[PDB]
Formats: structure tokens, C-alpha cells, sequence
């Protein structure tokens, strides 16, 4: 028993963690088979911020300009390319520690582990959703972009996710592993803004399961709604609508627990409308979206 | 910035995990060297657990009673002995994936990273605090025994826990890897309880001080207190008493942020006594003491 906010073993991507230099600009890079994937950004100065012609950058640029170094050991740049916001540079050797990989892109909602790293080394990994509003409420300083999100899925490493920018509001967005942001964000220093986020609906509800099976549930009562009573509710608290798509994915959830989907919806509405009242649900005092249905089966199993 | 609760990365220590079968039965291992240590009570069956009489039940078992496997490559075990609840079995080929370790015992309030895993094979990594009373708030299910929790000190792995129970409050207990329980525990089937569990303040302040730094300033107050007086107000709400040296390793972080400890602790009395009135501190409506002050640094640093 017990849930945790708990991430992927991070083994198989800190094998794949470089730094890459270009004059006075380093950040880190991810190194798959024969090339370094890394944001395009490193090629930038400050007088490039607001309208950086990231095509000249690069033609100014020779195989030489770029400094790639694992475990601070230089690896000898024989290539380079631009995919979107990514820039791709094939080296003379390939990684021997590449794990069987994909590169995927996440829906919003969708959970990820993040590796923070610094100068091509790894700081600590922690557990991020993608938020409705594809920000990512992550934990990254100066240094962090090219730091990676990722899944595991069976034995492949499905990445998702490469850092680039940091909003003033304190939220992160960045890209996947192609080079195309999540949202409506570019890598220029325009001021952007996130739209108004919203509570991640099925994962609370996932959350809620969680605790039933802990032991924790005294929110359960005998209680049941219906889809369209529940959502007239979600909507006056910020709560993303709930489809019968989000009930079906409950499933597994339901059947282990036998509280019925639309009982523990009754639930939620509940504790919306009443608060918490003092109470706390697996250690926390509000209630925490960012577990998804398959996290917790996951924690609550025992997958490996 | 951002400030999530984030685990050291566990590569060094995933290729230590094996899998440890005696008879019917199957638990974690950790390999190092040519010596897997594991949880003693894998040698056990159902009527041993009442009290089991370990010298008896491991002399009488030879190297043929024990299946370690690395992976699916089995490894031969040449020798069986105990130390304290740890079997040590050697084996005949050293791991050739052992990091720079050391074992060490963890003084309450510190925080481990654990790496949950099931027939030697991990699942994830989550982030733990040895509570005051010796237990820890985990994550295990069947199958968990022999994961170890650790911290990695420079490119040291120092390990300081190895899984072994769950007391029926849903809390957890085990040793380190000399094989000594954590509390007054003890590896028999018996009602155990734990002591009241407390508070640990250090770590609430050192939170407080993430928070700042994250720019959530409201809780802080123009007071300021002593350590004493602070003392009198910790021990009314179950906190732990503070001491000098918790007030030293603050300092970094009122260094950071220009708030001397006094202070800060003079903001924590008035939170104490009245709540935060449905607002909230990083994102948690209660006051979090499971982050120490070096987590918050590594963290709000950048330390790899
Ligand atoms: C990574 C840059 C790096 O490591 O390379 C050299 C060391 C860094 C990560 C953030 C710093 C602090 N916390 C972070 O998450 N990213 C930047 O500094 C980023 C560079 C950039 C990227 C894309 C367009 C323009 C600049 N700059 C920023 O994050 C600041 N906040 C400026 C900014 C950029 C874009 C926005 F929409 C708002 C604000
Ligand atoms: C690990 C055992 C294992 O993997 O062996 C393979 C068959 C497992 C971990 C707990 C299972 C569910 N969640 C856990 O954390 N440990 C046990 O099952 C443990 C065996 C044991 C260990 C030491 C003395 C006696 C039995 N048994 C228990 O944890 C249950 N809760 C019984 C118990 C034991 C000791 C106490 F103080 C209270 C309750």
C-alpha cells in the first residue's frame, strides 16, 4: 500500500545525456545511436532573441562550432541539421547504451517523467502531466534545456518531451523529440501567454480510486449522478468536461474498487461543492490531477 | 523555477537489482560485488512467520536452495550467511555494474530516493523521508522486499535502506543494508506499532524557504522569534523541537532569499496557528516536511 508521485527508472536515458556547446552557449543534448538531439536555441546569441533567422545561424556554423561532450568527453561532431526546433548532429560514435526508443508526442493530461539535467549531467527525475494548456508545471533553472520527458512502455523509452523555455508566470513548455512545441509557443522571445489552465478531470477522479485503494474513503458514500449532472458541476470549479471516453479509460479502476465511475463522480461533486472540510486524501488537502488511470494501476500493481 | 518532489536518478543502482527465489519464494536482491544481499526472511514460509527461528532455517539450507538471477542469467551462489535481517548470499561473478557505494545509516528527517522494484526487475523511483518514528510513508506491494532506498553523494551511491514490511497503519519499516531495523522494529509476524509520529520542522522551514524562492511570499510576516520561544509553539502542534545546528543548515537558504531563519520560523508560528485560510503554498494546502534543506538547494541550485 501507499501512492507516491513516482517517476520511471531513469537508467536508460541517463546513458543518453550529452552537453552541447556553441561559443559561449551550452545546454544539454540527447544522444540516440549516431546523433545528438538538442534545441535550437544553442546557436543563439542575445541579439538574435526577438527574430533569431535560425537558418543564417546555422550556415555560419561548421561541424567544428559544435562541442559535444558525454561524461565530459568530447565526441567529434561529423554533421548537422534542423528539424523544426531541433537541431540534429550526427557524431562519428554511436551511443552504446541507446536503449530501444520511439519518439512520441503526449496528449494533454498525460503524465511523463522528467530528468532534469545540467552541463550533460543528471540532477534528479521527477513526475510532470502535460497540462490542459500544454505547459508543464516542472522544476528547471539555467542550464536545464535539452533535459528530457519520457515513458516507458513495455522496454521502450517513448520520449515526448525536450525543455526549452520557462513562462513568467513560472510554468515550462517545450517541445517533442521532432521539434514541434506543445501549444502555442515558438522559440522566440515574444511575450507568450498559456491560456487559462483547467483541473485534469479523469486523473482526479483516478486519484480518488487511489485512495479507496489505500484504505482512505471516507468520501464514499452510496451516492450516483449521471455524466451530464456531473459535468454541470465540473464546469463551475475549472474542471475539464468529462466524456464517456474518460469513464471507459476508469474502467480498470472501477473493477478492482467496485465503486461504479459515476459513484465516484457523485463523490467528486461532493467534495467540490463542500470542500474538504479539514480532511485530507492520501496526504494532501486539495485534490491532485496529475496521476493518470494508468499511474495508478501502475503504483497499485506493481509493473516493472 | 517550479519545485517538485524529485528522486536522485537511479541508473547506478538499478544494475545492482537481482531477483532472490528460495524454494516458493521471490524477492529483491542487491548485488554488489560478488555479495547479494537481501531481506532474511525470504528464507521463511508460512509458520515460520509467527517466530521464525532464522539461525536454524538458514543453516540447514544449502547454496542449492537459492535461485539469484541477474536479469535471466543466473548467477551461483558459493555461500549463505546472515548478518542482523540481511541474508548475504556470494555469488561466484562479481557485478560488473557496481557502482562507488557506501551503506549508511539515516538519522530521521533525512530524505531517500527509493527504487521501488518486483522479481529484481524496478518499477520506479520515488522520493522518501525517514519519519521521526522510524517508519517511512511508502509505496510496496507484494513482491517489493529487497528494494533499497538511497542518496548519491557525488558518484557515490550511499545506500541506507532495504525494504522488509508494512505495519497495518499502511506505514512502512525495514533496515539498512547491515541489516538492522530502522525503530524498535523486528522481522517476525507480531502486533508492532510505531510511536507517535512528529512533525519535522527543519524540513517545513526549508519548504517555506522553496516557496519563497518560487515568489509565494504571503505567509511571511515583519516578526520575528527566537529559538526558544519557537520551541514552545513546535511542541504544542507535534512539530519537532528545532535545534541550532537545523537553524545552521537553513542558512543557505536565508542566505538566497535575505529572510534570516528567526523570521521565517516567526511566519511558521503564525501558520500553525492559523492555518493558511484556503490558500496555498506551492501548490499544497498543508505544510510539506518531506524536503530537507539540501533537497531545496540541490533543487533551487542545480547540483548534478
Ligand atoms: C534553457 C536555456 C539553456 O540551458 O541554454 C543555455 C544555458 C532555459 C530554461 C529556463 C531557464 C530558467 N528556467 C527555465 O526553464 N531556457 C531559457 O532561458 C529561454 C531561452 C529561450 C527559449 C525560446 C524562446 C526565447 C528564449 N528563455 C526563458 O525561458 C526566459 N524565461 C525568457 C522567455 C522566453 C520565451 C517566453 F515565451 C517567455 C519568457
Ligand atoms: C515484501 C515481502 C516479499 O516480497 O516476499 C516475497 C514473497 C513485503 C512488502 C509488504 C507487502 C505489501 N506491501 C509491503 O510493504 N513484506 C511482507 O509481506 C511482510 C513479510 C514479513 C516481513 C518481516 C516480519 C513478518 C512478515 N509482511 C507484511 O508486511 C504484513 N503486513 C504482515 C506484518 C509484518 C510485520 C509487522 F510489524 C506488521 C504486519
Amino acid at each position: 500500500s501507499g501512492f507516491r508521485k513516482m517517476a520511471f527508472p531513469s537508467g536508460k536515458v541517463e546513458g543518453c545525456m550529452v552537453q552541447v556547446t556553441c561559443g559561449t552557449t551550452t545546454l544539454n543534448g540527447l544522444w540516440l545511436d549516431d546523433v545528438v538531439y538538442c534545441p535550437r536555441h544553442v546557436i543563439c546569441t542575445s541579439e538574435d532573441m526577438l527574430n533569431p533567422n535560425y537558418e543564417d545561424l546555422l550556415i555560419r556554423k561548421s561541424n567544428h562550432n559544435f562541442l559535444v561532450q558525454a561524461g565530459n568527453v568530447q565526441l567529434r561532431v561529423i554533421g548537422h541539421s534542423m528539424q523544426n526546433c531541433v537541431l540534429k548532429l550526427k557524431v562519428d560514435t554511436a551511443n552504446p547504451k541507446t536503449p530501444k526508443y520511439k519518439f512520441v508526442r503526449i496528449q494533454p493530461g498525460q503524465t511523463f517523467s522528467v530528468l532534469a539535467c545540467y552541463n550533460g549531467s543528471p540532477s534528479g527525475v521527477y513526475q510532470c502531466a502535460m497540462r490542459p494548456n500544454f505547459t508543464i508545471k516542472g522544476s528547471f533553472l539555467n542550464g536545464s534545456c535539452g533535459s528530457v520527458g519520457f515513458n516507458i512502455d513495455y522496454d521502450c523509452v517513448s520520449f515526448c518531451y525536450m525543455h526549452h523555455m520557462e513562462l513568467p508566470t513560472g510554468v515550462h513548455a517545450g517541445t517533442d523529440l521532432e521539434g514541434n512545441f506543445y501549444g502555442p509557443f515558438v522559440d522566440r522571445q515574444t511575450a507568450q501567454a498559456a491560456g487559462t489552465d483547467t483541473t485534469i478531470t479523469v486523473n482526479v477522479l483516478a486519484w480518488l480510486y487511489a485512495a479507496v485503494i489505500n484504505g482512505d474513503r471516507w468520501f464514499l458514500n452510496r451516492f450516483t449522478t449521471t455524466l451530464n449532472d456531473f459535468n454541470l458541476v465540473a464546469m463551475k470549479y475549472n474542471y475539464e468536461p468529462l466524456t464517456q471516453d474518460h469513464v471507459d479509460i476508469l474502467g480498470p479502476l472501477s473493477a478492482q474498487t467496485g465503486i461504479a465511475v459515476l459513484d465516484m463522480c457523485a463523490s467528486l461533486k461532493e467534495l467540490l461543492q463542500n470542500g474538504m472540510n479539514g480532511r485530507t486524501i492520501l496526504g494532501s488537502a486539495l485534490l491532485e490531477d496529475e496521476f493518470t488511470p494508468f499511474d495508478v494501476v501502475r503504483q497499485c500493481s506493481g509493473v516493472t
